[PDB]
């Protein structure tokens, strides 16, 4: 878990809502191919609002890659703990992979 | 693919270039368990624009459950062929996922 980044503390919402979720998206959502520059989320509705997840492969070019299903775990459990409005972060900054958890105002049936 | 309808909203990016991630999409995305009112989602770069799918379960109860792929793929072929600017829909009218192929402008790293 570094870098390690906190969002702002303007939010709304507590990131504590959203822990449960960290080995649901990370077993779902890591094993996929990620070109370089492209993500996967998902939207997880809670009392209230919502939990947004993503992986993102940072890499600017490269083969397309897997994520790894530990560091997404070990990187979202860090931010749960450390950051009160969500954060994202990399297992060590030379890995591709960013994983972001983000507690939102919202539903999970807006924007499509 | 009913209902199925196309988006309508001054956006000029073509479907034709997102069309090659269906398959990808649905294979990786609708395997995975989803509550109630939760989505998943990926989104593509590609030349001069990126690709958002969304798979969705329209159900306000019931158990979590996992999505068809074949029927993933049938419902964002008709709207990739129906739809200019892509669309959304589902495979009849009682089932309970909602798919969607949005090409819009921009990136796959903003907002999070
Ligand atoms: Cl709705
Ligand atoms: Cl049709
Ligand atoms: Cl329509
Ligand atoms: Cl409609
Ligand atoms: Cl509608
Ligand atoms: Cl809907
Ligand atoms: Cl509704
Ligand atoms: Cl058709
Ligand atoms: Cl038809
Ligand atoms: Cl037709
Ligand atoms: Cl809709
Ligand atoms: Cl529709
Ligand atoms: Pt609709
Ligand atoms: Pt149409
Ligand atoms: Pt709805
Ligand atoms: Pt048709």
């Amino acid at each position: 878990q570094d870098p390690l980044s906190c969002y702002d503390n303007f939010g709304n919402r507590d990131v504590a809502a959203c822990a449960r979720f960290i080995d649901d998206f990370c077993d779902t959502l890591t094993p996929n191919i990620y070109r370089p520059r492209d993500n996967g989320q998902r939207c997880y509705v809670v009392n209230g609002h919502k939990c947004d997840f993503t992986v993102f492969n940072t890499n600017n070019g490269g083969s397309p890659i897997r994520a790894s299903t530990p560091n997404c775990k070990t990187v979202l459990r860090a931010a749960a703990n450390r950051c009160p409005t969500g954060g994202r972060g990399k297992i060590n900054p030379s890995a591709p992979f960013l994983f972001a958890i983000d507690p939102n105002d919202g539903d999970c049936s807006t924007d499509f």
